[PDB]
Formats: C-alpha cells, structure tokens, sequence
C-alpha cells in the first residue's frame, strides 16, 4: 500500500534523540494547551488536584517532510511517538511517581512538517489552596507544563493566541471556571532559562456537604449554649447540661480534626466559630460553678440574664458575619 | 507445521501503525460489545464503578487474507496482538492512570480477514449518581468506548445489532438490569468527529446495611425524641435526656458523615431525617428549659400534650414520606 | 557445553505463539492443580480471598523432543517460558488489574516432550460468603482457572487424578481444610466452550478477636439492660441510666458497622444481638417514661417485675439460641 | 580499552538460561546472607515485617574465567545482571505481589570466576507473631530465601560460615537482636528436595507509645471503678457513675479493637485486663443497683465494704501479675 | 545533519557497562548536588519525608570527545541516559520499592567530556526524628545519596563546593532551612569502602492546625478540671461532672492517639499534658468521693480550698512550662 511507502521513506534513518532543527542556532516552537474535561477531586489533605483533560501539544518537524501528490493525497499520517521525536514536557508541580498518559500511542502528522500529539492523561497537581474561608471558598489552582531538560535555546514552550476561549465546568462540589493561560519564564542557575505554560482554573465550593456535617451542629449547639442560663442552679442539672456540650462539642470538633486537614496556614471559619462555642461552653461552666457556689446571695437571675444578653448579642454579631462570608 | 506457514507469511511486512484500508478515502469499522460478568463496587466515595466484564472488539483486516485449501482448513488462527494492528479504544471516563486488560494476549483472525480480541478487563468508570434516595436509591451508570486517536474518518465505531439482547446480574447489594447501548458521537473542535459507544447498566440498590446501620437507629432516637416531653420537669432528668439524644445524634451523624461522600449533590432523605431529628431534639430542649425556667404556672402539662400531639403528627407524616420513599 | 546444543537445536525456528499440535484437529491437554500453602486473608470488606500457592501446570509439547544419548544424558532441562509455548490460563474470578506471578522465569521440559512450570503466586480471588452466622460461620471460597483464549477444541484443561489428596491449614483465624478440585465448564455464545477447572477450600472461623470485641460487650450491655427496671422510678437516674445504655449501644454498633461490610446480603447474628439490645433499651425506657409520668398509681413494681420476668425468659431464648449457633 | 576486550570475549556466546555446570552431574553452590540495616515496621494488623537490608549472592560461574597477565591486571569487572546467568532465589514467605530489588543493576565478577551479587531490597516477609504478652512481647520473625525453580540437584544454597557474626539495631520501638541462620530443606513431591536458608530475628518490643495509650487508661478506669462503691446509694449518682464508666470502657475498648489485629491467636493481656474492668463495672452496678432497690435494711455499708476489700485485693493480684510480666 | 554525524561516530561502539577510565587505577568523579524544589510532607506515622527536587549529576566521561570546529560548534548535545554509561547513585534511606526518577529521559554531554544528567525526583527517605516537643519542634532530616555497587576505588561521590549557597523555603507547615551538605564514607567488610553525600534539611514546625486540634482543648479541660472543687458534694452533681471530664479527656486521647505515631522514642509534651490533666480529673474524683462519703465532718470547704490552690500552682507551673516550650 502507499501508506507504507512514506512511512519506510521518512523513517528510514530516523533517530528518535536527534533535536530536529536544520541549523544548530534554531529552537522548536512546541504549541501547548491544555484543556480540562472533568475536574475529579481537589484533595486538601494532601493538596492535590486530580483532573481528567488531554494537552494538546504542536511542533514542527521538519524531517517529517513530503508531498501529496507523490503518494496520491494522504496529507494526515498517524505515527505512534516511539518511533519520531517527541518534546519531553512534563507537569512542574507533578503530584505523583512518574508522568504517564492515558492514551499516548498515536500522533498526527501533516505534509507541511507540523505534528499534533494530544494524549489524554490523568493530572494530579500541586496548587497552593488557603482555607480561611472553609468550606465557601474561591479557589484557584494552577497547572503548570514545561521542559525540565530542553532549555529556551533548544525548545520554546508557546501558548497558542488562534484559540483564546473559556470554558466551565459545572460539577455539584466545584463550580469550575477556567482563565486564560499565560507564560512564565523559569530561570536555572540565572544563565539557562527553562520556558513554560501556565494555567489557572478558579474552583469555586458549592458544597451542601459540609454545610449538613459542620456548619448546622455548630450553630445548634451554640443555639443549645445559650438555651443553659435560663436554667436554675439549684437543680443540679446545669452542670451536666455544660458536660454534654463540652462533650458534643469534642465530638464535632472530632469530625472537624477528621476532615479538615494537617497542611494548614490559617484557620477556617467553621473552626474559629467551633472554637468559640467550645469557649463559650467553659465561660457558661465556670459562670453555673460561680453561681451554684454562693447559692449557699440568691438574686443570681440578673447576672445570668445580662450574660445571656452579652452572648446573645455577640452570637448574631458573629453568626452575622460567617453568613456575610457566605 | 503448517500453522507457521502461513503466520510467516501473511506476517512477512505487516507493520503494526499501518490502518488497514485498501483506499486512502476508507475506515474501517470496528464493532464493539462490552458485557459485564460481575458489577464488582459503586464506590460512590469517589464516584467510581468498579466491574468485570470482556469488551467484543470485531473488526475487518483486509491485509489478513487468505484460502483454507493452500493451508489445509485452518480458518482459525491466533496471533498475539503485539505483532498484528489493534485500534486505539479506551473508556472515555476511565476512573485510573492507565487502562489495562485482564488478558490481552490472543486475538483470533478468520480467513476472511474478520479480526475478533475479547480482552477481559476490570473497568474503573466514572458515573453520575444522585443521592437523593439514598439508600431507596434505583441508579444508572454508563460506560462509554472509543477512540481518542482516531476519528470518523480513519476507524467507525458501531455496536453490533445481531445480539440486542438484555442480561441482569442478582447481586445482594445491587439488582444489576443492562440497557441496550447506543452510538453518540462526541465532536473535537467541531471540524473533527470522534465517535464511541455508550451502554448504560441500570443499578439498584437492595440493601440491608445501610438500613439496619442508618435507618433503624434514626427513626428509634426519633421515638425517643418523641417519648421524651412525658418526663416531668420538676425532677431535673429532662435536661440529661435531652444532652444524652443530642451526644447520640452526634454520634449518629458522624456515622453518616463517614459513610455519606462529600462529592454530594442533593442531600439523602437519612440525612434530612437525621436533621430532622436533631433540630426535634433542639426545640424539645427548649421546651424543656422554659418550663422548667417558668416552673418557678404549674399548669405546664397541656403544652407538652399539644407539642406531643404535633410532633407525633408531623412524625408520622414525614416517616409515612420516607416509607413511600421505599 | 552439552546443554546449550540441545538448546540451540530444538529452539532454532521455535514460535512462542503457535499451538504446538501436529494435526489441526487435535488439542493439548494442560494438567492443572492449583495448591495452597498459605491462606493469607479473607476481607469480606472487599469479598476478596488473599492466598499463597503454586499452580501446576503440565502440558505435551510435541516440538521439544529429543533422545538423551545423543547429548549423554540430561532428561531434565530448564528453559524460561518467554522462548516456549505457554497456555494462557488465568483466574475466572481475579479479584485485582493485571495477573502476575511471584517466580514464573523458568519451566522444567523432559525428554517426552511433557513440560512442567509450577508458578508460585499470590492469588486474590473473588468468593461468595454470607454472612448469617458471623463471626461463628463455616465458609467456602472457590478458586478457578482457566483459558479465557483457547476454547476446547484448542486446549484442554485437564484436573490430575494421580493425587487425589487433600490438605489443611490450622491457622490461627480460618482452619483452612480443602476439597476435591472437579471440572466445570462455561459455554461462550452457546456454540464455543471454555472449560476450566474449580477448587474450593472451606474455610472455618475460629477467632477469639471478634468474640471479645463483639460478642461479650453486646450481652453485657443486655446484662446491663436486664439489670434496669430494678432501679425504683423516683429518684430520676433510671432515664440517665437508659440513654447511658442507649449512647453505649450506639457506640458498639458504630463498631460492629466499621467492622460489618457494606457487600451484605443477610444481617449477622451478632447485629441482630445487638438490634434487639437497642430495641429493649428503647422498650425500657418507654416503660420507664410511662412510670415515672404515672408516679405523680404507687403499684408500679409489678409491672417492672413482669416486665423483667418477660425480658429474662426472652433473654434466654436469644442467648441459648446464640450459642446452639456456636 | 581492556576493559572492553576480555567483556566481548567471555560473552561473545554466554546464554542467561544455561546452568553453569562443567558436568551434568554437577551443582552450583550458591552462597547467601541476609544481613538487616534497619527494621522499618512489623504491621501485626496484616502479619508482615517490613525491612531494609542486603542478601549477598556468591556462586561460582565457570564460564566466566581468565587470567589477569592477558588483560594486564583487571582481577575485579562489573556486569549488569541481565546479561550472565543468575539464580532465582526468592523469599519463602513474600507478603508483596511481586519480588523487587532496590539496586540490581551491577555484580562484581572475580578472575577466579567467583561472582558476587548483593542486591539491596526492601523486603516485606510474613512472620509467625503470638501476642499473648502485647505490648511487652519479645519476638522472632524469620526470613527464609531459597530458589523455587531449582532443586537441590541442580543448585545448593549455603550458608557462609566464614561470617559467622551477630548484630543488633537498637530501634525506639524494636530492640532488634540477629539469630545466627540455619538451613533447613523443604521437600517437593517427596522426591525433589527445595533447599533454603531460614535466618531469625529477635524483635522486642520496647515501646512507650502502647504503654500510655493502652496501659495507664485502662489502670485509671480500674482505679475509678474501685473507688466507685464509696459513693452512697441515695443520691443517685452511683448509677450516672457506672454508666460514665461503661462509656469510657467502651471507648477504651474501641482504640484497643482498632489497634489490635483480627488476626489474632490469644488475647491479649492488655485486653484481659480491660474485659476484667469492664466486667467489674458491670458487677458494681449490679451492687449498686440492688443495694438502692432494698434502700426502700439500711445496712448497706458492710457488704459495700466487703466488696471494696474484694475488688482490691484482686486487682492488687491482677495489677501484680501484669507487672510480673513486664 | 551534523548532529546525527557525531552522535553515530562516538556511539558507534559504546559499551553502557564499562566504567570509563583510562587507566585500570583510577576513578571518576562523580559531583553531586541535591537540591529541593518543594518539600511536600513528613509523615511521623511512617517516618518519612517526601519531597520534590532534582539530583543533579557531573561527571567526566572520556569516551565521549570531541573538537567542535569538525562538526562547526555544536558544544552542547543532548543524548539519553538509556545509551551512555551512568552511575547506580541512589539514596541510602530509601523508603520505596524501587527508585524512579520523574524525568530521565536526557543528559547533557559538552565537547570537554563532563556530563551533567540532572534527573528531577521525588524522594521518599527515612529519617530520625524526636517528638520530644509536639508540635512545637524543630527538625532536621538528612538525605544520603551513594553508590551500592561502585566502590572508592571505582567512582568517588564529590560534593561541589562551587555553589557553597543556603536557601529556604517558607511552608505553612514547615519553615524548611537547608544545611551545608557534607561527605560522610561507609565502610563494608571493613576494607571496601562506599563513599557518599550527606545532606541535612532543618525542618520546623510552625503550625496552627496541631495547635487548635489539641492544645486547646487539652487546657480547657485543665481548666475545667481546676473549676471542678468549687461544686459542694451535697447536690450529687460533681461525680457526673468528673465522669464528664473522664468521658472528654478519653475522647481528646483518642484524638491524640490516633494522630502521635506508633514509631515514638519518647511521650511528646502534649501527651504528658494530657495524662497529668487524665490524672488530675482521677485525684478529683478521689476527693469528691471521699467528701461526698464523709458528708454522712461538714467542714470540707477548706479541704477544696487547699486542693483548688494546689492545683492552680502547679497548673500554673506546667502551663507555662509548655509555654517556655514553645
Ligand atoms: C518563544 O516564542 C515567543 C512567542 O512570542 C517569543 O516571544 C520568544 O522570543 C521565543 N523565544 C525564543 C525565540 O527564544
Ligand atoms: C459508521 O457506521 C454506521 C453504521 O450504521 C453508519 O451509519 C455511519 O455512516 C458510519 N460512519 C462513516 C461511514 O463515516
Ligand atoms: C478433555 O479431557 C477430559 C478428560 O477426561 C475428556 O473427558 C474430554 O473429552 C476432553 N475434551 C476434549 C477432548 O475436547
Ligand atoms: C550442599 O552444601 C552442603 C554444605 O555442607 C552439603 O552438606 C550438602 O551435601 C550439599 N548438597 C548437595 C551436594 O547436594
Ligand atoms: C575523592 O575526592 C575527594 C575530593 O577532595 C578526595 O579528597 C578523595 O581523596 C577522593 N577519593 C579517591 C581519589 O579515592
């Protein structure tokens, strides 16, 4: 067939390490963009970003080179990468052993010289995520591609300006946006500069997760802490009222050390407002002791109704700011 | 033997990257049948399916091509697919960092050049499921087959339409029913067609875990709820009733909350009862201190009737709701 | 050397992919015994059985035959099986991506042509269990190989009834006792048979773990429930002492449900014990609830000494009939 | 170079699959040590003990000789394994899907023909382990290398008496000490014989890790439930008190079921002293339960007394022997 | 081109195996230089380091020259590692399997003979640390890389003292300072000696999330254990309120214990915090045991009293003890 002919005529002597440049003063322009199909999980505990989505890669060979009427048409030929040059572009904040793609076993390539690539791969990426406003938080997380061994003089990573599109993802935790790629340059030993792509998509929590899990038993036992001044100390049930908060309120902030990760610069705000209801637990405890202490002078009730008045108040300042927040 | 014979000689120039079309104007089609012996999990954790099952590649290699009377019969033959073309199909939402087979290692070629594989694999699939019934909960994932290499025009995907037939699979977590797959056709920068097969499986869930784990000890904390406003409130054991519901329904929730995923769309009816039941616990809780606050008049026990008689009716409506669920 | 000519000789135009078979109607007839030296464990989490043990294969090749007096002997000789014919047999049920074995580099060959391989492996296999009587159940786990490739009319999987022995394993968890290995065969669209061998091992759980974990803090706490309504109505510790019960019940089934698999088809002894426990605990405090309500009549200990007299004989029933399972 | 010359000689047509035997009546004396650098873990939830060490090869090639006077010296060279003859020596009793070595890339081969290996690795073996004195257990966890392909008649693993030295690491957790290795045969069908080293080491635990959560807890818990029958019984909190109890040794019961192995043979000490404690809160509630039903004759203080002086007295004799064991 | 003519001529018979040395009695150079991008976690649990940078390699190979006026420049040329010789320089404290590299795809080799390789990696090492002030500790963890198989004699690992920098990366866990990395030579069989880099990273823990998961809640029971003794017996409420703080102070160890490592030399402050507060609520106890028992004389106010000011002195002195700690 003729298929086979091109393919034996321009593989003939191809070696697969051979920069194909026809002047030793020349750089490739190797064509990047990558574009996410599905955002799977963006795990905070280890901060990685696990995302389905093919790179699209484009060079020019120019060993690659022939005319279509010489064998009848045929301008796309696909060859499998093993056996051509490929551009060795890897993730620069890789999350796991080693790079490896989903489908990598065909390449297109045209009679003009150029090749296209596009293997689909699965991504787990490093991004740097600040969770002071956990869980209705903004995020942004960056992809970043580039050539580890190839320096500026022997390959240029380039954007492609044909194709400045947008696109969005609207999954039920991230509503993903994306933002349009720029390149940065990365320096080496500050005389070889290592070119590269980078790319941000804004991930946006949309969670009724860990809205159900934290933020309603929080704002319920707050609710239940200020419900204790209006018991009566001489009763002894107000102490073991304050013990089963102080324990409910272990056992939340237990889920909360369970999900909310080690690998943390601030605290979130379902935290602090965790943190001062477990506060809020000890000053109502040692109020009921101060109280149940001189019951043995008995006008106790104003001093427990001006204290619910200073929590009440300082609670709807405070549940007033986490809904701003939200 | 004569079984070399011929594997010498129709293997004499074959080239493995080479498309095996006679015409430069031609594809090749290649039919698809996956079929599941075992739905292994539905980690819905993750949102993936985990199942086995073999995928029936059946396409037509011309350049395989030969009469059984030179070679004496032997229209069978089996080559290991290393040395013979194979198209490039994958899952288009495979749930892994490569996509493997079980065996891969035989492939049986006709004398008509009709080229059969059947690769066994264990497949990892991403799928859309929506708790909103969760555990009543009647689901449908899909799994879907093609190329990401070649398009329309190089290879055609098409199901085989001599066996439409339906399997079900008796699993005690899922009642596994298939539905007949279909052909959609996914498009690349709107030029480019990239076509696959898609075959939904229609799972539902038949538990009893979930339901002796969650429902149960919902619906009895439920009653106790309930059975909680005949406590008097002049005994100081209403207030440590309601602290020990309020622990065990944190204790609850945190059950849920370990096994409910965060990858959550709408949230489970168990989930919104447990809700239900904590705020119940909440307002009974207030009750309770009220009365106990103006118990210091006495005639506090047809409140607790009409709050009886109200929850009793509103329980019984929302656990008739969940049983109609089921 | 003697045996590099013998190896130079027969393997000079050897084919690793021709089915060695002098006549087109004929197959092999591939001896299988799988053997187990170590069941490792058996998650029923996963459904999975880990296991250790060598699988014997035995076939004919023809293509390696020689006399042992033209190179002085030497009967027995040791090629790796990448430069010989293997059958493609694997598991029916794998339980895991791809099958690899721990030593599979060489394969004894005598001088009648019958080739040994004996690959020793790590086998995780699917098998169902029920669950009805954990963690006092008697189990059994089947292993099955077989060629998913070659039909019948290819190769033949053939049980060896030479050694019709059978083994056992005293481990400290499962006494591991084996059954007679018989052949099954499984038709593939009703016209091609795939035939292939099945062994099962019963196993037995013998464990002092999930006893003490289990099974002695869920009738304690039955003690403790039976021990309940001698606590007199008025003195308000009996509501406490029942939701005390209640909140350790809920501890001990978060337990049995971290340990119970959610893969469950019948509820476990052992979850029914601890149902019922829950289910009395709630009975007790309604009754409770109901005396102290009716203690603001005076003759209520009768009631609480049927209601224990109904509770101890019920009791007994259920633990004689737990340890009549035992 | 020279370095090259006597390399393409001596394997100009070496074959990797041929044993080095002059006679065919011969064997190979494979030399082994095993030698530990550093216990990683002994996770006793799945019986494997992870480590880090050398096993030094020696066999004797004989094909691969020379004198130094042709080359000019040059006694010692280096070879790639992959390209001379190596035996397969495995583990015994691997716990990994595979056998991996962390350097394997070079072996020093001698004028004498005497080839040394010494691949580093990272080995996971399944080791015996009996916890009935957990955490104060002294251990011994063995090794075993041996080749599984070749019996005893074509190689023959030796220990190296040479070297007959001992070792210790001295570990936070293990006080590793080395057992001087034995060779012990394993026979095949009766007739072949498989050779293998076995070599020993003797772990003990010297942790302060279990001490402080498992330990003093349960002490603790055993010293409150001793001082529980001072309470007075009309004031109902004695009943409060031993459900507190109940809770706490639940949950102390449920970090040592999350700690302690399934796959266990004997319970441990520590878990006999915690079923001991849980059973002597269940035995006081039982008193207090009974002495506050006949309250409603008043001389109640005496059998308290008593059964104080019980409970210390085997709780000193149980607390002695714990120690004792320590 | 004139890049594949110099690639065909000094590869033409390059043997991948031989070391490169002119004479038998001499060794090359290999220059080391470790240097982290990105220090990703230490994992106490396990006692590892995982981290993010690049190794970077330089020696001098001979075979590998050439003048660059016959091939018209071209100082600079780019050839894999798969086809020159490398040394086998890996970590001495491996914590994996085996040792990849992210990428190792090129190596860069000038007309002068010296090879720069620099493989970017991700290294999982071992190495000692002491949680003897958790979580306010300052670390160092060392990174030693050498080669197992070339001795002194054969290739010699140099550090470069050219680049004699410091550099600093500033995590939110870790304030991660780099140390001057030095050469430390290991001996085998006490005359081979295997050289190698050591190179120390100072590690500092500079977190909130350890703080608020468990210094917080550790001496707010401390403060409410102080608060304890100003409850008077006479009300029964003070033994629920201990058995609270005993049920509390169980969970915040539970906490602690699941997240302090199994693998620990000695108990970290907040631990020992944690048991003198575990404690403190047992002598607590005691005392309101003993008062409530000798209430049944009526002078115990003072005895709280001095209890109360012991345990504020001492509470004081421990608190800020563990504050001069961080
Ligand atoms: C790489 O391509 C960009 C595209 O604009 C160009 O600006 C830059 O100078 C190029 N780098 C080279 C030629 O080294
Ligand atoms: C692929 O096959 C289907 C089968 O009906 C056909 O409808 C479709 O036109 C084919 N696509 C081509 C020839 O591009
Ligand atoms: C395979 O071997 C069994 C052994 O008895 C025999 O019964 C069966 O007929 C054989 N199958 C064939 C020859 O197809
Ligand atoms: C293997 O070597 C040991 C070393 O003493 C020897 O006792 C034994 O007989 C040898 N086995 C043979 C030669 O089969
Ligand atoms: C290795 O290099 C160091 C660099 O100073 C040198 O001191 C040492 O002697 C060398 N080792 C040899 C030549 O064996």
């Amino acid at each position: 067939a003729d298929e086979k002919r091109l393919l034996k005529c321009i593989l003939h002597d191809y070696d697969t390490a051979i920069r194909p440049v026809q002047n030793v003063s020349d750089v490739v322009n190797v064509a990047l963009e990558v574009t996410v199909v599905k955002v799977i999980d963006l795990d905070e505990k280890e901060h990685v970003l696990t995302t389905n989505g093919w790179i699209y890669h484009e060079w020019n060979d120019f060993q690659l080179k022939w005319n279509p009427s010489d064998y009848s048409g045929l301008k796309k030929i696909r060859i499998p990468v093993d056996r051509i040059w490929t551009p060795d572009i890897v993730l620069f904040n890789n999350a796991d052993e080693s790079y490896r793609y989903v489908v990598d076993k065909l390449a297109v390539v045209y009679y003009t010289g150029k090749v296209m690539w596009v293997p689909h791969a699965r991504l787990r990426s490093f991004c740097v995520l600040d969770l002071s406003r956990f869980p209705f938080d903004s995020q942004m997380c960056t992809l970043v591609f580039g050539s580890w061994t190839h320096d500026v003089s022997s390959v240029n990573v380039t954007l492609r300006n044909q194709s400045k599109v947008q696109y969005m993802i609207d999954g039920k935790e991230w509503q993903v946006t994306s933002v349009q790629p720029k390149r940065y340059q990365w320096t080496y030993n500050s005389n070889e500069n290592y070119a590269g792509i980078i790319t941000g998509i804004k991930l946006k929590r949309t969670s009724i997760y860990y809205q159900y899990v934290f933020i309603m038993p929080t704002v319920l036992l707050a609710f239940l802490t200020l419900l204790m001044p209006f018991i009566p100390p001489l009763g002894k049930e107000r102490i073991t009222y304050g013990i089963g908060l102080v324990l409910g309120c272990t056992l939340l902030l237990m889920m909360l050390s369970d999900r909310m990760p080690t690998e943390l610069g601030n605290v979130p705000v379902v935290a602090a407002y965790l943190a001062y209801v477990f506060v809020m637990v000890a000053i109502n405890l040692l109020f009921a002791i101060m109280a149940i202490n001189m019951s043995m002078q008995q006008l106790t009730r104003v001093i427990d109704r001006l204290l619910f008045g200073s929590f009440l108040v300082l609670t709807v300042v405070i549940t007033i700011s986490m809904y701003a927040h939200y």
